[PDB]
């Protein structure tokens, strides 16, 4: 597997929930980057160099993803809830001496990030979320059109072992079909082939695939309930926030994303980028510039 | 494969879209029975004898299912739309000289049946639908809870080859898990093992699975649009109608829904999961005999 982060170190960070793998580079204010599904930390490889010119960059695998340890799940999918993942990554950052840091997340990692901001806002100087709306908003918007568009939210959340057994026959085809499907072009041309191989090797492990399904089970149940409590209480994220989304990504599908985030956050700016879902790989120059600009002064 | 219809004949009925397989038994007024997903005509094996005491019973494999021929699909999934399936089954019944008959359907076959009643009500003396609401109603109800409960309506409707590819690895597991998960018991104990083997053998064929996906693609697209026209026009089924549903089933307030779609409908729950004719054959048969007898 290729080293896609020239000059970055590698840490396996201990936490009570298991080790977090991360690439670490740069110098300056600390910035944590969190990937999503069906990816790993390597999705940041096209923007991490520019960010490392200005920040100490920590590029972490989510709990249970990539090279991070895989805690055993439970009947409530607890370790793969965004609340639990956020607690685990807070512990991981504390091992590095970071108790107040900047955070950018994409896809599932962006759900960890806004959940972190809701539960522990004092941990974050600034927050960026890439190509998402809150989990509560995706579910509240489910109707026939969106059930067809994001079918995988309901498919991968079916009780085990149904998705695991369907994914086991030809895992390469599914992970590559999802990667292609959510790009603007509908193929794999936006990805570095070495990055695709990282994603494919991770997805080829049945234990890794089970974690992904637990993530989506949490997304259908506890994560939704945690969000529901906040929205029904009127709780807003106070951390200065940036919402970026792809003009051809998932979040915009049937929702105007900045209006949605303004319901959830009291100091939020947002912009579209010409891109499908995978902003840091499909639009690395625009994504890196937006993030550098936001996190700087 | 076991013969689960003692005394019934076996017939391949010609139509302009391909052959319809059916088991045929009994004498009296004609009654067509239509199965659904992921089953074949054999799901009627526990109630067909009692019906054949009073009716000529025709137990047909849906277009593309079981032993029926598989017409070539197209970009709009036309032959697996319920409108097209109903036309094809109307042709098959004409080959037998039945132009006015009783009809009972379950699951996909009940969707064929109510669409047949809307398009061609003169064909039907009486209609029974088992453990369904109209396809439009399912989709209008498609919130988080329902997207999780009937996920396969969106999964199997994904563009080819996504579900076809996933189903090929372990088809026996998928068909068995569907059969079990929709019953009251949650396992396969309500089914005759010989019936399960019929369903497994059909589902083992990739061409048969592709048909099923085309059926759910039609269900997400053309079938929904056809139903939407009738709702938007205020069109109701005039055929006297029975809606039966499982107290633990999928359709679960169903008589209230059907009264919006039908001007003469009665209904009742059966203590059963989705698969009424196999989980509760005695109550299902009694309800059907009483309804169709008049």
């Amino acid at each position: 597997l290729a080293d896609l982060f020239p000059g970055f170190g590698s840490e396996w960070i201990n936490t009570s929930s298991g080790r977090i793998f991360a690439r670490v580079g740069g110098d300056g204010p600390p910035l944590l980057l969190l990937h999503g599904f069906p990816q790993t930390h390597v999705m940041w490889h096209r923007v991490a160099p520019k960010l490392a010119e200005r920040f100490k960059v920590i590029v972490a695998d989510l709990p249970g993803y990539g090279w991070s340890d895989m805690p055993e799940s439970d009947e409530q999918h607890t370790p793969y809830t965004k609340r639990a993942m956020a607690k685990q990554l807070i512990e991981a950052m504390e091992q590095l001496g970071h108790v107040h840091f900047a955070l950018a997340g994409h896809d599932r990692g962006a759900r960890v990030s806004y959940r972190l901001a809701l539960d522990s806002p004092g941990r974050l100087s600034k927050l960026a979320v890439l190509d998402i709306l809150p989990t509560y908003e995706y579910w509240q918007r489910m109707n026939r059109a969106y059930a067809l568009k994001i079918y995988h939210w309901s498919f991968l959340a079916q009780p085990a072992p149904l998705p695991e057994n369907l994914l086991g026959g030809d895992p390469d085809f599914y992970v590559k079909a999802k990667l292609a499907s959510w790009t603007r072009a509908g193929d794999l041309s936006a990805f570095d082939p070495r990055a695709v191989e990282h994603y494919r090797i991770a997805f080829a492990d049945p234990m890794r695939r089970h974690v992904m399904c637990e993530d989506f089970r949490a997304g259908a149940y506890a994560d939704f309930e945690h969000d529901k409590i906040d929205v029904e209480a009127g709780n807003k994220i106070p951390v200065p926030m940036l919402a970026l989304w792809g003009a051809s990504g998932i979040a915009q599908s049937a929702a105007t994303p900045l209006d949605v985030w303004r319901k959830w956050a009291s100091d939020v700016q947002g912009a579209p980028i010409e891109s499908g879902h995978f902003l840091p790989e499909e639009a690395p120059d625009q994504t890196a510039e937006a993030l550098v600009r936001f996190f700087s002064a």
